[PDB]
């Protein structure tokens, strides 16, 4: 997260760290046995870390659970990153409470101007790699489709939305991938891609979760 602030331990109880011997992507806890992340964060050998704050120190509240299966959306396209969403089932359920809690899926899509909270342990520099030890937060507004399309002409599908600051300086970045964009308490986006990080006129692009609610529900139900 570039230009964001330290969230405060456990103030984002649905945030998860996907770890394969190092933190590589974020994710969101949606029920005690399932996490939603981005399909491009897929890989085998994933350990899901819940209740984390500083990822290099065990300080208490952490639950490390291995993934039972990862289900990448069947129409995920790695070239365009359309349908960039993945569900991960955990080998055992997590114990939910106040430091570990699931976030709700939306009932409607959000509008441009809605303010949302983006969080993650991703890069904090737009030029160079500086990965933090504790969770960073950023409040960003959803942009209108016209500003999103003027910024990425020909690359925005109806399953994506832009959120951020066109002046640059504040944005999600590599490492934040797969994590949550929560607005009014509902999971509305998944960190997916962008051109560089915090560059002027190049906002972040997020998977539009409201378009996958029926799929998430049917897939969890049948697995
Ligand atoms: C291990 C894999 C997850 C590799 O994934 C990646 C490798 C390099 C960069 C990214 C990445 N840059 C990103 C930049 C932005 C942005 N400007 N708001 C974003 F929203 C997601 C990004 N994801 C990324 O997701
Ligand atoms: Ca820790």
């Amino acid at each position: 997260i570039v230009g964001g602030y330290t969230c405060g331990a456990n103030t984002v109880p649905y945030q998860v760290s996907l770890n394969s011997g190092y933190h590589f992507c974020g994710g969101s806890l949606i029920n005690s046995q399932w996490v939603v992340s981005a399909a491009h964060c897929y890989k085998s050998g994933i350990q899901v870390r819940l209740g984390e704050d500083n990822i290099n120190v065990v300080e208490g509240n952490e639950q490390f659970i291995s993934a039972s299966k990862s289900i990448v959306h069947p129409s995920y396209n790695s070239n365009t990153l359309n349908n960039d969403i993945m569900l991960i089932k955990l080998k055992s359920a997590a114990s939910l409470n106040s430091r570990v809690a699931s976030i709700s899926l939306p009932t409607s899509c959000a509008s441009a101007g809605t303010q949302c909270l983006i969080s993650g342990w991703g890069n904090t520099k737009s030029s160079g790699t500086s990965y933090p030890d504790v969770l960073k937060c950023l409040k960003a507004p959803i942009l209108s489709d016209s500003s999103c399309k003027s910024a990425y002409p020909g690359q925005i599908t109806s399953n994506m939305f832009c959120a951020g600051y066109l002046e640059g300086g504040k944005d999600s970045c590599q490492g934040d991938s797969g994590g949550p964009v929560v607005c009014s308490g509902k999971l509305q986006g998944i960190v997916s891609w962008g051109s560089g990080c915090a560059q002027k006129n190049k906002p972040g692009v997020y998977t539009k979760v409201c378009n996958y609610v029926s799929w998430i529900k049917q897939t969890i139900a049948s697995n």
